[PDB]
């Protein structure tokens, strides 16, 4: 613990189950282009596994590696807004999208997640009749709702 | 089916499972590694967490973002071949896998050479908090196997 933070509703798209958290401030390896903990304000997460029915090869729950996303950060109370990427990354917990960032005050703040499928970073898919799976999706975009204080 | 033959022993390292099989060609996205037609067979590299995994892997989970080249010989010519695999995903899941001729019937040993998730970009947590292990070092692991054409 490790304490983690709802970032509003999961939502199922794709036959993925797709959610963001937040929590404190992270130390990776290698490091790095974004922001040291200290710099930071929260690691801010997206969480993405296969559910049943997944057309794309994946089992019910598993990780979807190989993703690349990028987040525009909106408070919609001051209409400040912030752009980035997030990398694959490992914790005790498991894998997950992520990055270091600094917030932009106490706030009701929309998140928006942009998600190009595992084709973009070179995962291939067999495309046999025999082996292969169903094409992908095309790049999309998913948003959450949130209320943040700050850590404690 | 998609029908598969193992090739060689599974191995136990690194707090992973290390299996190797083959199967017919592939057809890979995008259209343009070696197509299905100049290819003997599709060989992989079955890689999964094991119970104890020190990395935040879950025992049975794929290992993902390796970085794997082989060097596969065929013992009765000594004839070598080196290349490297690519993350895959058939119906079965996902895999590291290459469409490979190979270099005839025969007695065979395959390596796998492997690199940890760090040298694909996964980032692993280090402090504390939500932290994991350190990677293992860059490791071989061999198979030996009889191939005489699919089969």
């Amino acid at each position: 613990g490790f304490k983690e933070y709802p970032a509003g509703e999961p939502v199922t798209m794709n036959e993925m189950e797709l959610a963001a958290v937040y929590l404190q401030p992270i130390d990776m390896e290698p490091r790095g282009m974004g922001l040291p903990a200290a710099k930071a304000d929260v690691h801010l997460e997206a969480d993405i596994h296969a559910v049943e029915g997944n057309k794309n090869g994946f089992g019910a729950g598993e990780w979807i590696p190989y993703l690349t996303i990028s987040y525009t950060l909106v408070n919609n109370d001051t209409g400040e807004k912030q752009e980035g990427t997030f990398m694959p990354m490992v914790a005790s917990d498991g894998p997950h999208y992520g990055a270091n960032i600094k917030m932009m005050g106490v706030g009701n703040y929309k998140v928006t997640y942009h998600i190009e499928p595992p084709s973009k970073a070179g995962m291939h898919r067999h495309t046999d009749s025999e082996t292969g799976v169903g094409r992908w999706w095309k790049p999309f975009d998913v948003s959450y709702e949130f209320k943040y204080v700050g850590l404690n």
